[PDB]
């Protein structure tokens, strides 16, 4: 069926339903496995139930961008990448909204992604913006693929690559969040992958949090590698080493390659360096701009 409904921003936007006797089920099975659509009712009990509207227009603005997303980052994923789902082979993608009570985040389970819907002051419903139901749903590719475990760089390198590609699904700004974060102050942002240091995050491995909090830093650390890509996709002269840009288009695949097909779940930061100039080599030539572009990314933000 195609249900209608406004986003967490207000927007009208339409997305597959599936009727259901009298009623309208949140439950596209037209990608993969299905994509469908929870509510955990301000409880903590996931997935929750099915969403449902008598007359498919829906007034669940968390649960229409919840849905929504999903299904825009499932065909993102086929077209860009020619991924079927989160497991490649089509995984059914669910999703839970209104998860606990004025609950601000926003998480992979192993499962599926739940998206609190903030504090209302902080943050706002979560799955408001494409960028973090892209870093949710990343997570799972990153399960299936390299399979990085939680806790120092490899924590942070996980955490990377959902920015990475959440960011470049959305193509706004170089920002993460912002469509969620602080609705009383416009122009900021969870995370900067331009310029990380605006929101204490490091952006230069020199300055690599070493403490225990967050696995080791994990949502801190990640910044470093957010520079790198943003380096490589927009060039710059970072601590006196120039990257020549190479554009999102090139600087993506490139990503996606290192990430899902060389790094393993013990990878650090140095392994990655090697990962983004091996996918740069095989999809460029080992001589080329984009290879040495790779290259002198890592160079700039002291990973060697
Ligand atoms: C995309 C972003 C909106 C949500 C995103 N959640 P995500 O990284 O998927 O998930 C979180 O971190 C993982 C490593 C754990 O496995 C999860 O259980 C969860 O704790 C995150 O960056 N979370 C950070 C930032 C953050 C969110 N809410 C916050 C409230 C206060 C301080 C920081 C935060 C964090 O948990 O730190
Ligand atoms: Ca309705
Ligand atoms: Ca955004
Ligand atoms: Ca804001
Ligand atoms: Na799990
Ligand atoms: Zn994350």
């Amino acid at each position: 069926a195609t249900g209608t409904g406004k986003g967490v921003l207000g927007d009208t936007k339409s997305f597959t339903t599936t009727a259901s006797g009298s009623s309208y089920q949140l439950k596209d099975t037209t990608r993969g496995n299905g994509v469908v659509t929870y509510t955990a009712s301000n409880r903590q009990s996931i997935p929750g139930t099915i969403l449902t509207d008598a007359d498919n227009v829906w007034n669940d603005p968390a649960g229409v961008d919840a849905h929504t997303y999903a299904a825009k980052t499932y065909d993102y994923y086929k077209a860009k990448f020619g991924r079927n789902s989160i497991d490649g082979r089509g995984l059914q993608l669910r999703s839970t909204v209104h998860y606990g009570s004025r609950y601000n985040n926003a998480f992979w389970n192993g499962s599926q992604m739940t998206y609190g819907d903030g504090d209302g002051s902080t943050f706002i419903a979560f799955s408001g913006d494409p960028d973090v139901v892209g870093h949710e749903l990343t997570h799972g590719v990153t399960e299936y693929t390299s399979n990085l475990e939680y806790y120092g760089e490899s924590g942070a390198l996980n955490e990377a690559f959902s920015d990475v590609i959440g960011n470049d699904i959305q193509r706004k700004n170089w920002l993460v969040g912002d469509d969620i974060y602080t609705p009383n102050i416009a122009g900021d942002a969870l995370r900067s992958m331009s310029n990380p240091t605006l929101y204490d995050q490091p952006d230069h491995y020199s300055n690599l949090y070493t403490g225990s909090s967050d696995n080791g830093g994990v949502h801190t650390n990640s910044g470093i590698i957010n520079k790198a890509y943003y380096l490589l996709a927009q060039g710059g002269t970072f601590h006196g080493v120039t990257v020549n840009g190479i554009g999102r288009d090139a600087a993506v695949q490139i990503y996606y390659s290192a990430f899902t097909n060389y790094l393993t779940s013990s990878s650090d930061f140095s392994n990655a360096r090697a990962a983004v100039i091996q996918a740069a080599k095989d999809q460029y030539g080992a001589n080329s701009a984009e290879a040495t572009a790779a290259a002198k990314s890592f160079d700039a933000v002291g990973v060697n």
